[PDB]
């Protein structure tokens, strides 16, 4: 299912990992786990495979926890965007999807668009949009 990837940040070397619906962590990539597995089922929205559940965020603020509720098309707290050069971040705000900062272990929401802001599809050079629609 060339549609499901991993996601993926080059400086940490590590891959988005869906823990529950209340925790996205990153972990050592590897593409058999189905918890490191994401698909977008819309121009903005991308699903946990494991969890059929969308990654989001309960406001738009800085260092919100991202992680995974029902999928809702209407919602505005689960609509993501491609920035340039592999930025990745909220929709219509300058929040980046973040891990590295502060000993977190959940991916958050940072203001920094530094290479921990940066996600690649695994496995490729690819912005994590390569994958979506549009």
């Amino acid at each position: 299912d060339a549609r499901q990837f991993l996601i993926y940040n080059e400086d940490h070397k590590r891959c988005v990992d869906a823990l529950s619906a209340i925790s996205v962590q990153t972990a050592t990539c590897n593409p058999e786990a189905e918890s490191q597995k994401f698909r977008w089922v819309s121009d903005s929205q991308i699903m946990s495979v494991a969890f059929k559940l969308c990654l989001g965020v309960p406001s738009k603020t800085d260092w919100a926890s991202v992680t995974l509720y029902a999928c809702d098309s209407k919602s505005e707290y689960q609509k993501w965007e491609c920035k340039n050069d592999t930025l990745f971040g909220i929709k219509g705000t300058e929040l980046y999807f973040n891990y590295g900062n502060r000993q977190e272990k959940n991916i958050k929401l940072y203001k920094g668009s530094g290479l921990w802001s940066r996600w690649k599809v695994y496995g490729t050079t690819d912005d994590l949009c390569s994958r979506g629609y549009e």
